């Protein structure tokens, strides 16, 4: 765990969200795939409500671009202060903010509603009410008197759980922990690395539990979800860059029962 | 009577035309605000996009008539033509384009327009790809004078005759009056092959617009005057639509009351 105290936000953003993995121009890349999964799911009109919490946001906002038009109250979270500050810099249009515009643009493209990317960002910035500390290893990840409206109508979490868990069972428990934040009948969108064991964030080398699609499925079932959808993206050779050993990416749409 | 005097006045007036001020006036916000779907920028792009989306306007060669310092008018066109000719009377506009072609930072930024075009064409094309393709398909930037019987001159570089023409806010902006406008339409029609297409966009009932120090005189035209001229020139009008300029978009940079878009096909 303590490895996360060397985690450099800018290095992680560079490693994953700048070219080559950050090139959205190629439709077969991982960036467009992730956005596509997010957009298609909300376009169904079945993931809706008032409040949403993003679990382990890190310094990234892309995972909420499509979500933001279905939820008026959004809570972003991370274990690290540096990440929350990086988020704050973008949410407040402060200096040095990461440029997410290509992603906003592509979400607008994919969604096909004719929306300009600036409106999309305006709405996202406006519906994120708070950026809060969080530790999924804790039975109450948000703590006791959290400002976050609970229970949430929906959850999003991308590349958090497996990346904070030494093994399957720890992964399963963290899942159990965040699931308590979710209202019954609510929805979870879970995104994560498949069969990954490490990734780099500057000086930080993080351990990851290698999970499979079937393991992810079973974990959700054991937690009280019906899996509405689970798709896999296989990482092409050209996006295997030395920043990690991720083999593929899973997308899960789960509904708490 | 005789065309020299007015054409002389026009040529004289454009010696003061400032591309940057014009770019700022029409293509930066508020008129350059692509977020409001009711705005004129989105309408113009939408007219182009929808027309090319029919699949009915295709071929090898396209000529843009009176390009000025702008490229937006070719964003949807560029996927349908291998060879694109851009053109203008003023060297300064041609250099402006040269600055965009070379992908210089000093160039005017059209990326909002590229993105919006990508957005409305609905193929999930990224804007850098659209731009890269426009830059590849523009084979030449030429001097042009629409008042000349041979607008491009004698033995021009352009592959003649073209399969399609585009022209935005040129003819009316350089014609002291209607007969001048008609003659200009007639002159550019000689560049188009029979059965070919002209996409014509322009200001309605405009008598002046500003380009820095230069204050240019425009012949005020109606939709019906536009239609008749096209018929008069040997076209069938396939589409003619009108945008009424919203009050909030009348900014003192001109007295334009509306914009027209004509899709016309040359009889032959
Ligand atoms: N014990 C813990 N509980 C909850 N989140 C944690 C955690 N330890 C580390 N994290 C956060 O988990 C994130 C993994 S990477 C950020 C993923 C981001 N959501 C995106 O989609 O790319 C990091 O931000 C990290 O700081
Ligand atoms: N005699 C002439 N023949 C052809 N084009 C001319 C001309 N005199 C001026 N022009 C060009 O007509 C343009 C009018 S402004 C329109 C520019 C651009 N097509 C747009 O859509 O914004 C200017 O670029 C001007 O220099
Ligand atoms: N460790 C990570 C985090 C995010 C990713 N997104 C796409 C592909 C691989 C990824 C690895
Ligand atoms: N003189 C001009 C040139 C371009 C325009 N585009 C939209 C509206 C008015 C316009 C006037």
């Amino acid at each position: 765990a303590s490895a996360y105290q060397r985690f450099e936000p800018r290095a992680y953003l560079r490693n994953n969200y700048a070219p080559p993995r950050g090139d959205l121009c190629n439709p077969n890349g991982v960036g467009p795939w992730k956005l596509r999964c997010l957009a298609q799911t909300f376009a169904t009109g079945e993931v809706s409500g008032r409040t949403l919490i993003d679990i382990g946001s890190g310094p990234t906002v892309y995972q909420l671009l499509s979500a933001c038009s279905h939820f008026e109250d959004i809570t972003m979270t991370d274990f690290l202060e540096v990440n929350r500050q990086e988020l704050g810099r973008w949410l407040q249009e402060e200096p040095g903010a990461f440029n997410w515009s290509m992603y906003s643009q592509h979400a607008c493209l994919i969604e096909g509603k004719g929306e300009c990317w600036q409106d999309k960002e305006r709405q996202l910035r406006a519906r994120v009410k708070r950026v809060l500390p969080i530790d999924v290893h804790q039975p109450q990840p948000l703590g006791a008197g959290s400002p976050a409206p609970l229970p949430a109508d929906a959850l999003v979490s991308a590349f958090c759980l497996e990346a904070v868990s030494p093994d399957l069972a720890s992964f399963q428990r963290a899942l159990d922990h965040i699931t308590t934040l979710l209202r019954p009948g609510g929805h979870l969108l879970l995104i994560g690395a498949l069969e990954e064991s490490w990734y780099l964030a500057g000086e930080a080398r993080l351990t990851v539990v290698p999970v499979s699609e079937e393991e992810v499925r079973e974990a959700l079932v054991r937690s009280g979800y019906k899996v509405r959808d689970l798709r896999t993206y296989i990482m092409p050779a050209h996006l295997q860059t030395g920043v990690d050993d991720v083999k593929g990416v899973f997308f899960a749409w789960a509904q708490k029962v």
